[PDB]
């Protein structure tokens, strides 16, 4: 159970390493997910990125049981299918007390490595879509408030 960095960290603006190869499959990377798995699911939140937790790495993981299949994704690379948009209600652990409507690409295909290093790629839309393009802007150092172009829907979770 690992601190959930805050908005206002510097560490969570930067854009992350990738995972290096010698570390696919390897006890540390496992102990690093298994941490994050901990961590997601003790604060009851859908997705985790390893800067998150502080760790300059692009790993994500993700999963609700409209379900999302739990997914480790590494080095991730995100291509939208198409220029549809759709905007959703957002929350994240580093922005605690608060949601937002964020407009995402409806329909995206997302490449990567699990973390023996076997190849993903799957096509996906609706909000295991948008999981995975919240999840990979923790990687390039973007939180949900900086894609909001509707102040409007931004607020405390309790008083929207
Ligand atoms: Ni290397
Ligand atoms: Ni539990
Ligand atoms: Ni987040």
């Amino acid at each position: 159970i690992r601190e959930i960095l805050k908005m206002g960290d510097e560490r969570l603006l930067r854009i992350a390493q990738p995972v290096p190869s010698e570390l696919l499959g390897s006890e540390e990377l496992q102990r690093l997910i298994d941490d994050m798995f901990e961590t997601m699911h003790h604060v009851g939140g859908v997705g985790l990125a390893a800067p998150q937790i502080g760790v300059d790495l692009q790993l994500v993981i993700f999963g609700f049981e409209p379900a999302v299949p739990p997914t480790i994704l590494l080095n991730p690379r995100i291509t939208p299918l198409d220029d549809e948009m759709e905007e959703g209600w957002e929350g994240c652990l580093s922005v605690p007390g608060l949601r937002g409507a964020v407009s995402r690409h409806r329909r995206i295909r997302y490449q990567g490595l699990d973390p023996q290093g076997q190849p993903i790629d799957r096509s996906v839309e609706g909000f295991h879509a948008r999981v995975v393009q919240h999840e990979c802007d923790h990687l390039i150092g973007r939180l949900y408030p900086s894609r909001i172009t509707d102040f409007s829907k931004f607020g405390f979770t309790e008083v929207l």
